[PDB]
This record gives structure tokens, C-alpha cells and sequence, in this order.
């Protein structure tokens, strides 16, 4: 029942986490932004400094030449390659890609 | 778990669904932040959706600061499609990033 609370996320946000199939170390996450989908990885980083660093690793395949194309129109260049950045900027981030699917 | 996908949903949405309980209907509360803009609400469900904001918990130079850039209807109860739930999450969270 904390089941109703995902799908109340799923809604609100437009947006689907996962845990990582392919990855057991629980930093990867699979995730789902869409109203027109944009499928990504979200690896988190810490020790060193001791502060969170998010990797973004876009996830390409899930799509037909049709959304690609789509996609290429309305999403900034730096979208289809792999980033870094401080945990903080990761909501800022969320909302880039929200507004550009939009 | 579900623990580390919430703590995601939070940093990555800045919106942290607290509980939920079921009286009348089924509800959310609701928190939605960024200096920094705390807006707490209820998610009320009968489809519709019921948004009453949640004020309480506000000092009195909070509420001048929210009023200053949330506009008027964020301070009163709405009803609206579940269609649009999404896009108001989006108002609250531009409101909020002033």
C-alpha cells in the first residue's frame, strides 16, 4: 500500500523510478519522464568530498526512430550525452527535462 | 526500499508525499519546497482531485513570503481533473522557484 503512494508520484510528477535491473550496488536507478518519453539512468556518487555526485546516462533504445526524431527536435544536444552533477542541481535538472518534453 | 525511491522522488522532484489515509475519501499529505519555499497540502481523491493547502505549519513571515509569489488560488481548496494534476505540480513548483 505504499503502492497507492507510487502511483500518486507517477501522476503528480510524470515520472517512474526504478531500482536498477542491471545493477545490485542499489546507486543505479531506471527512470521514466514523460507525457513523449524520455528514459534515463541516474547513478549516485558519493565518498571523496563526502557530497552526492549524480551521473546521467541516457537510455536510447526503448525508442522507435519516430520518438528519437521527436526528441532531437525538442531536447537540448547535452541530453543525449552522459552528464555529472552536485545531488543539488538534480531537481533543477528534472525540470529541464520536463519543460523540454513539454 | 521504497524508503530510497521516496528520498529519489524528493531530490529529484522536490515533493514528499508523507502519509495517507482513508476517511471523505482517500487522501495525501503533501509537502512541496525549494532561502528556501515550504508549501504543505492535502490530495484529496473522488476522476476528480481535491487540493486544499495545508497552512498551519507556516510563521506569519512565511505566509507573506508564499503570498508574494503563489498566486491567490493556491491558498484556497480546488477541485479539478486528475488530468491536470501534473501541470499544478508544476505551477506550485514554478511559484515556489522565485
Amino acid at each position: 500500500n505504499s503502492e497507492v503512494i507510487k502511483d500518486l508520484y507517477e501522476y503528480l510528477c510524470n515520472v517512474r523510478v526504478h531500482k536498477s535491473y542491471e545493477d545490485d550496488s542499489g546507486l543505479w536507478f531506471d527512470i521514466s519522464q514523460g507525457t513523449s518519453i524520455m528514459d534515463y539512468k541516474l547513478g549516485f556518487v558519493k565518498g571523496q568530498a563526502q557530497v552526492t555526485e549524480v551521473i546521467y546516462a541516457p537510455v536510447l533504445k526503448q525508442r522507435s526512430t519516430e520518438e528519437l526524431y521527436s526528441l532531437q527536435s525538442k531536447l537540448p544536444e547535452y541530453l543525449f550525452e552522459t552528464l555529472s552533477f552536485p545531488l543539488s542541481s538534480l531537481n533543477q535538472f528534472y525540470n529541464k527535462i520536463a519543460k523540454s518534453l513539454n
